[PDB]
C-alpha cells in the first residue's frame, strides 16, 4: 500500500498526455509533489517508467510506487492509456485509487 495518494488517468494515449499535464501543473500550483509513473515525466517533480507492456506494468508498478513513496511524493500519477491495454494491466495490479478519465 503506497503512503502517496494514487491517481490513474486513463483514455486515448493523445488525451492521457494533455490531462497528465494538466493535472501535474494543477498540483504543482497547490504544493503538491507530484510523481508520474508513465510514458514520460510531463514535468512532474518524479518520473518512473510504467513499461510498454502489459507484462512490463505487471512487474513495474510497485517498484515504482515504492520509488515514489521513498521520495516522499504526495500524489502519484499513473498513466493508463487505451493503447495495448496498459490501463486496463495498471487497474487490475492495482488499497484505494481515483480515476481519472482524460
Amino acid at each position: 500500500a503506497p503512503n502517496a495518494e494514487v491517481i490513474v488517468v486513463e483514455g486515448p494515449r493523445e488525451k492521457v498526455k494533455g490531462k497528465i499535464t494538466e493535472l501535474v501543473k494543477e498540483l504543482k500550483e497547490r504544493g503538491k509533489k507530484v510523481g508520474v509513473i508513465g510514458s514520460e515525466s510531463y514535468n512532474a517533480d518524479e518520473f518512473f517508467f510504467l513499461g510498454s507492456s502489459v507484462e512490463e506494468v505487471a512487474k513495474n508498478l510497485f517498484k515504482a510506487l515504492r520509488y515514489m513513496d521513498k521520495a516522499g511524493v504526495d500524489v502519484v500519477i499513473a498513466e493508463g492509456v487505451e493503447e495495448r491495454g496498459l490501463g486496463l494491466a495498471v487497474m487490475n495490479r492495482l488499497s484505494g485509487y481515483k480515476i481519472v478519465k482524460a
